[PDB]
């Protein structure tokens, strides 16, 4: 895909999660241009979920698959992003471990994701 079409991309994967949830919008900004550094409650950590679930690299018991990630990639970011999204996965592969609900566990390793980007950083 060409950046172009990533950031609407961005908006169609929020599009078919954000409805099953309630969420500030103000949040939503924030995770949009990767800022994590807020509490979340428990309908955003479920949010970062549905988005994970949506790219395939998570399970519903929310453990994170790299090797099944790192092969979605090419089909998730821009070429421009292949290398920070590859660091930021290798470097977040194990932070569901210190979690035991699928919610909690995807929120933590995106947030993971976010605190690793080596560049800008951007959720659904």
């Amino acid at each position: 895909m060409t950046m172009e079409q990533f950031l609407t991309s961005l908006d169609m994967i929020r599009s078919g999660c954000a409805p099953k949830f309630k969420l500030k919008t103000e949040d939503l900004d924030r995770l949009r241009v990767g800022d994590f550094n807020f509490p979340p409650s428990q309908d955003l950590m479920c949010y970062t979920k549905c988005v994970s679930l949506m790219a395939g690299a998570v399970n519903k018991k929310g453990e994170f698959n790299a090797p099944k990630a790192l092969a979605q990639l090419p089909h998730l970011v821009p070429p421009e992003m292949m290398e920070m999204s590859r660091k930021s996965v290798e470097a977040c592969r194990d932070t569901h471990k210190q979690f035991k609900e699928s919610c909690e566990r995807v929120y933590q390793t995106a947030k993971c994701f976010s605190e690793n980007a080596d560049g800008q950083f951007m959720w659904p």
